[PDB]
């Protein structure tokens, strides 16, 4: 079986052509392949497959090092696009792909960066979903240790965005879990902590819904920028610095879809039996 090793935003991936290859992985096998000393070594495994839908080009699955399938909105998108482009599985510049719990259109930029159309930000509290009497640019959320202000929005998934003075000292450790599992968020939520450097630059940390802090949250990045823009604190093109890497977010506001642009790097090609 053939595979490629890639990296993007602090995560290293094994990417597999599941279209021209028939591939199956047990959680077990995945755990073994992920092992850095006895296996290939990787944070995540990405499998490209047929979409079984005439209006899409591909579908792809993501698995964690534990061996279980995951559905982290937008991650692996850059590696996926670069991969199908490098492997010649397609030659289109605009690629439509489905994810376990989502959908998106990717654009292979001329400079070789990958631009993702994340759709239009969802503000309606009910549609996030988030419990509140009405829309607000800033909501008041109470926790056991502090009352915080936050912007709330949905990029398909739910997000909670809190601004902080210093990204490194933000109380992510305590506030993260408290917001992530907060009562007013029926289906839970992604908790973003954003430090605004200037109108086009932010530093961000995110406590992922049901996963805690990660090196990078694509959707988190989108959400934080959408909120900042909504509140008038940010311009329409913002550089976002996540722990694992940087992303460029572009959003022209209400009535417009939000774009997430970033890089993906091919490291090597591999061959492995079983």
């Amino acid at each position: 079986m053939q595979f490629s090793k890639m990296h993007g935003l602090g995560n290293d991936f094994v990417v597999v052509d599941g279209v021209t290859q028939n591939v199956f992985f047990t959680p077990e096998t995945i755990r073994r392949l992920a092992n850095r000393h006895c296996g290939i070594g990787f944070d995540q495994l990405l499998i490209v497959e047929a979409p079984y839908d005439p209006e899409l080009d591909f579908h792809y699955r993501i698995f964690n090092a534990d061996g279980s399938e995951v559905s982290q909105c937008g991650n692996g998108a850059r590696c996926f696009a670069r991969f199908v482009t490098l492997k010649g599985l397609t030659n289109k510049k605009d690629i439509s792909v489905s994810t376990q719990k989502g959908n998106m259109v990717l654009t292979v930029k001329d400079d070789n960066q990958i631009r993702v159309n994340m759709g239009e930000p969802i503000w309606e509290p009910a549609k996030i979903p988030f419990t509140a009497n009405k829309f607000e640019k800033n909501y008041i959320l109470r926790t056991d240790i502090q009352t915080v202000l936050c912007g709330a929005v949905s990029m398909g998934n739910p997000h909670c965005v809190v601004q902080v003075d210093d990204i490194q000292t933000a109380n992510v450790e305590q506030l993260g879990p408290l917001l992530e599992s907060h009562e007013r968020f029926p289906e839970r939520v992604n908790a973003g902590f954003m430090q605004i450097i200037n109108k086009e630059h932010i530093k961000l940390r995110v406590y992922e819904r049901g996963a805690g802090e990660t090196q990078a949250s694509g959707s988190g990045a989108c959400a934080a920028v959408a909120v900042g823009i909504m509140q008038g604190l940010l311009n329409n093109n913002v550089q976002v610095d996540l722990p694992g890497g940087s992303l460029m977010i572009e959003w022209n506001g209400v009535g417009h879809p939000l774009y997430m642009t970033g890089e993906a790097t091919h490291i090597y090609d591999g061959f492995i039996t079983l």
